[PDB]
């Protein structure tokens, strides 16, 4: 159903929210979801394993399943994987880890991947521990994608740095 509500424009087709994405996911009913996925679709920690455990770990079973005919995912990568109960499809997508030296770049090659999808409920792609600059993943997504992106951000400190970065 796509009931996205409370989300702030930025651009024609980037907005944004200071939330979890697992409950926007859940009130959101999205198409897309996207996970700030590994190249090995291991959802251990942050987006990635917020959205794994409010699916009870079906999604782990089905990445599995996947990177056993695909092996690992390239960064840049992705795959539209079912959505579970969160969403009707996810889109697990590869950012590049700058703390391993993977290129900055490729967080464009990224995005890209939004542009295969209508509209998509999303975090930001190589912050946290990909170590790459949250505004900076922000300027990318609204350079690269023109598909309409709901952008959700858990932190209040980040979200209002975007924001203010964004508009002031
Ligand atoms: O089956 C569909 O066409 C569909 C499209 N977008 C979203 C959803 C959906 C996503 C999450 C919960 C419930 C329904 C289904």
């Amino acid at each position: 159903v796509n009931s996205f509500s409370g989300y702030l424009k930025l651009t024609d087709n980037v907005y944004i929210k200071n939330a979890d994405i697992v409950e926007e996911a859940k009130k959101v009913k999205p198409t897309v979801v996207v996970n700030a996925a590994n190249v090995y679709l291991k959802h251990g920690g942050g987006v990635a394993g917020a959205l794994n455990k409010a699916t009870n770990n079906a999604m782990q079973v089905e990445s599995d399943d996947y990177i056993a005919t695909n092996g690992p995912l390239k960064v840049g990568g992705s795959c539209v994987l079912s959505g579970h109960n969160l969403a009707k499809h996810c889109l697990h997508v590869v950012g590049p880890n700058v703390n391993k030296g993977e290129d900055i770049q490729l967080l464009k090659s990224a995005y890209e991947n939004f542009n295969q999808h209508e509209v998509l409920l999303a975090p930001l792609l190589s912050a946290g521990i990909f170590g790459a600059d949250p505004i900076h993943s922000l300027r990318v997504c609204v350079d690269t994608v023109r598909t309409n992106v709901y952008l959700a951000v858990f932190d209040k400190n980040l979200y209002d740095k975007l924001v203010s970065s964004f508009l002031e």
